[PDB]
């Protein structure tokens, strides 16, 4: 089960299964371990009130794969079939099922979220049968209970050549704020006389369906296609109408057209790829990392991922610094396009962002610490970070700067880069208190280490508001217009303070409690704010055992790895590389939980993390602060014979890194 | 496991697991294989449109009696409890499950259908400390995804005597037809003076809670009952004010006076019963079966159970 | 009463009485004769279709301050208090009263318009004993007739060092337009294990309030606070979140640093300045002046001020 581009599970076990996500960056579709069934599909941008936190969220969608097919009768369970497996392809994100019927007929089912159409699903089927039989096939819309007030619909499409059946649905999301609206219809290769009549079903208050017999004969495969548009109020104005036009659409397009098309996009995100030469398991691994970034982001958007993408409702659907910092890196360097996407979210969040300053007493712009469609602060209102922890705003800066460093492109600093980073440093001008000697404190924050509360003048929050006002600074320089002479003299003057032993205290209240995360250490990477290697190892040494086993996510370790890498020590990089992830595994797929024995999948964030320490780390790729990538010292595992990295950079360059 | 009163079961599977259910003939709770957990709760007479059929339906409904316990800040689950029974008391339809928690307590609660108040439910938890500890309990009030436009509520009825903190929910059925309230209280031996401050949090759109902490002393017994009234629109004009109006009573009649009430009627309910000599499964067979009976209809009202009477939404609820 | 930079009311007569405005050029607190009251809240930025004219207009909003005190339960009214007297400090917008009940107590208390977070207010409350005594303060958030569909809540905000409990309305204007929260809490400075405990009353359709006692010991002060946020959907996306985080936000601040910021920028606007020698009345007169523009204004903003400022509703807060 370890093809470098294939995810594979033989017989899934329900009692012990965590699916995969096929996605284009605006559906998400998990996988269940029943055939012809999903779990669960999210659809990105459409946020209401529902369970966790009392603010907005993702919501569960329609199912709108669900599938019944019977053979004379008698319908596919676990107890008549055999050799059932799964597999995800990571080159197209298409997730297959594959099953035999008894000793009667082979049963294969690939679905897919379409790259190139944000709102179009399709699933094809193919049957093969060794007898003549007659198979019943049933599509299922099963309105979610996160939604309500839902209305079934069935119509036919017609002209002179084609008839589309339609089954749709239209409901709304819990408070009403969105409507959502779905229609599929089942595409055939006989054409219009000779297709199966379409039978529809509202039996239920929650669920109607379509179907169709058909008789195949021995030795023959009988081909299908199911196709579905899902989309909100969130992103049309008029969704029902809408939903029932794409599907349409993408029924007189047809499979081969859309496939086409699907392919097109996914070879052109493949051409950024990391190869490991001797460890299968690391090549899949980091495939499987790379993967689930592409599947969770789009190009040409104002979509920012939640440190779920889009695996389900962790955190709410909500955007923090897990984008910025984790997730955005490793996409700038191979994909700037969809670097370009994140900061977007960002930039037509700006206003929203002014505004929580305004509400907080600063100036500015304060970006909240989670985010989702206003760019308004949706931080559940029990945890302390939605009004304290503040380095968000010095994250979403860093982001911007770094996004002009690696592109060059002085259009967009002028146009979105300067209105971000004149507007965040304004927010620290405002948050620094000047003290007797003169030098500028960050009081009463929560820390990236976020189980340090209410504390005063954090390293890594203080570092962030340093590497914001010298990079609004020097942006005002590029750009040539005259920035306020106080942001230098305060960056110059923000405490960061040491412990006696020379080491990066965390906060004015620390001395040697266990820490969440990573924070001092990230002075190091990636603020680069501390580059003394023997200052970077003494606060390696220091907090690197701080960590507890339990309850701390995906975003520690990685960061030592890179950090032991850009210290040419091989044994630790590649530790703390495995550490990072190894044991946050669930199977059958290897997906990743934000925690160590976790059971919440898919952390896209801690993937980011691990894609930072392969790139930057291992392969030794950098941001240079003047401008470009370069390149500086790294170390591989003892057991890769070579690390190749395609893609890089606005040139497109290939990296080969052996021992 | 064939005693002709009580029905046994012992490590729960919760892979081969189908709940029972205790009733007064408004109220039906259908039991978890999770300690100090409800799987449903069913009330007679609320129907509305929901899932299958496309027509009226029983509503899944608050599951009120949902508690999480903790000893010394460690959530109580199936995996770290030891020789966990439950089992069901025909005689009263008293629900009992009892456990063992590592080194520090024995945790016993027995929950009722309260058989003369139809809107009243009762749990009774018994810890019986080994080494000293510290108990956090919280009730929670799960809006269920059957119901909408939920509001979560908190006060305290106060007087000279008393401190009755109530939680309290009330929310619709799909179409708005029903309205349903319900509300609950912790009951406590020590007095105004000395009982547990009661904490509320509304964290999630769906649930709100309360809790207390109390510290226990090696070979001790502490005691608390959880009382919920559970009433919709179908019952009575107000059900909002009724819920609350009806769990300040219970408060104020007491675990003793409510017990005795409740075993009164189910004293009552048994003066007509079945015995078999000669075979022990029969014999437990046929009280089950009139047990369920019993359960799942109520004199002097209008009521005509389902097929499956109040042990879920079997036919939607429907008479026959 | 011709100090130039306090204006001052001694025995407030409710007959012949004209309240004096407080403000951030966001809120503004119109005082009432009566202690521990305000008459009106007036929110910048929310108009709807009220009374005068049948068109958008301010909105009476919460009377978020509104308190009631008793000592040995004998509740404070004007009837039964001496030496009452209501001062204006223009130098940073505190309104102070002061009285003493009985053989008992000295009060004083003062409120803010909290000059940097224009969403927030703080009242401080100061109590200094003659003899021991036991208060009951209660903080009431009434529902004003011109808001509906409101909903009372109240929680706790925990965690190992704190216990915030917040009381919150959510209400609507005439025709839905705006959706109103408002979120309260009390500061002690003694600390979680020995605060009061807060109790929580839902009594009235349109009003519920959160309430402690405190024994205080004859020649002690003791002081606490109040802290309330305002906002709408005209400021903010989800106005309820926002204010339960705002009131939150500001407890952990606490009254010492909400003070320095309020003082840091009525320093600032008073860096702007008109002295008169030789002419007390004119000095105080135009004190007031500047007072009330710069209370009615708010740099940094695209509010503009209507003929009344926030002193109230005149010409239904429109600008000219």
């Amino acid at each position: 089960h370890q093809d470098p581009w294939k995810l594979s599970a033989d017989k899934p076990d329900s009692n012990n299964y965590y699916g995969e996500t096929v996605a284009n960056g605006m559906i998400g579709i998990i996988s269940s371990p029943e055939p012809l069934k999903v779990k669960e599909v999210v659809l990105a941008g459409t946020y209401d009130i529902y369970k966790r936190g009392r603010v907005s969220s993702f919501i569960p969608n329609y199912n709108l794969l669900n599938m019944k097919l019977a053979f004379n009768g008698e319908s596919v369970q676990t107890y008549n079939i055999n050799n059932y497996k799964q597999e995800l392809d990571m080159r197209n994100g298409a997730f297959t099922g594959s099953f035999q019927f008894k000793d009667l007929a082979t049963v294969t089912y690939s679905y897919y979220a379409l790259r190139h159409l944000p709102h179009c699903i399709m699933m094809v089927v193919n049957i093969n049968t060794q007898k003549d039989t007659e198979i019943n096939v049933e599509n299922l819309l099963e309105t979610p209970s996160s939604l309500n007030n839902q209305q079934n619909y069935f119509q036919n499409i017609t002209n002179t050549h084609v008839n589309i059946p339609l089954l749709t649905s239209v409901a709304f999301t819990p408070t009403g704020r969105s409507k959502i609206a779905v229609s599929n219809t089942f595409l055939f290769d006989e054409g219009k006389k000779l297709q199966p009549e379409i039978l529809h079903r509202m039996n239920d208050a929650d669920m109607h369906a379509m179907s169709f017999d058909k008789k195949i004969k021995a030795g023959k495969t009988y081909s299908f296609a199911l196709i579905g548009s899902l989309i909100s109020s969130d992103h049309i104005n008029d969704p029902y109408n809408e939903a029932e036009r794409l599907t349409i659409y993408a029924a007189l397009e047809g499979k081969s057209r859309l496939l086409n098309r699907h392919m097109q996009e996914w070879n052109s995100l493949w051409q950024s790829d990391i190869q490991v030469e001797g460890d299968p398991q690391a090549q899949q691994d980091i495939r499987s990392m790379l993967y689930h970034l592409y599947s969770f982001t789009r190009k040409s958007t104002s979509l920012s991922p939640s440190p779920m993408g889009l695996s389900g409702l962790g955190y709410n659907g909500h955007v923090f610094w897990d984008t910025e910092i984790w997730m955005f890196p490793p996409m700038l360097l191979l994909h700037p396009e969809i670097a370009k996407s994140m900061i977007e979210y960002r930039y037509q969040r700006l206003d929203a962002a002014r505004k929580k300053a305004a509400i907080y007493g600063y100036d500015g712009a304060m970006f909240p610490w989670e985010s989702a469609d206003s760019g308004a602060e949706e931080t559940p209102v029990n945890a302390l970070t939605g009004a304290f922890e503040h380095h968000v705003t010095g994250d979403v800066a860093i982001a911007a700067w770094q996004y002009y460093l690696v592109t060059g492109d002085k259009e967009w600093l002028k146009e979105k880069g300067w209105p971000i980073l004149k507007a965040t440093a304004e927010f620290w001008a405002s948050r620094v208190e000047k003290n007797d000697k003169g030098e500028y404190e960050i009081k009463n924050v929560v820390a990236a280490d976020e189980w340090a509360e209410n504390i005063d003048n954090n390293a890594y929050t203080n570092g962030t508001a340093i590497r914001n006002l010298q990079y609004a600074s020097k942006c005002a320089t590029v750009l040539g217009v005259i920035a306020p002479k106080e942001w230098t003299l305060i960056a110059d003057k923000i405490l960061i303070s040491k412990m006696s032993n020379g080491v990066t205290r965390e906060h004015d209240s620390y001395t040697d409690q266990n820490i969440k995360q990573a924070d001092a250490n990230l002075l190091a990477y990636p603020l680069k704010l501390i580059t003394d290697k023997e200052q970077i190892e003494r606060d390696l040494k220091y907090y690197q055992t701080k960590i507890p086993q339990s309850d701390t996510p995906a975003m520690t370790q990685a960061i030592f790895s890179l950090l032991y890498s850009r210290l040419e020590d091989s044994d630790q990089a590649y530790h703390w590389f495995k550490d990072a992830y190894q044991p946050n595994l669930n199977p059958p797929f290897r997906v990743i939980s934000e925690c160590k024995g976790g059971t919440n999948p898919y952390f896209s964030t801690g993937a980011g993390g691990v894609l930072q320490a392969v790139i930057m780390g291992f392969g030794g790729l950098d941001i240079d602060a003047a401008g470009g990538i370069k390149q500086v010292k790294s170390v591989l595992p003892k057991n890769w014979k070579k690390l190749t990295i395609t893609g890089i950079g606005i040139e497109k360059k290939t990296f080969v890194l052996t021992h």
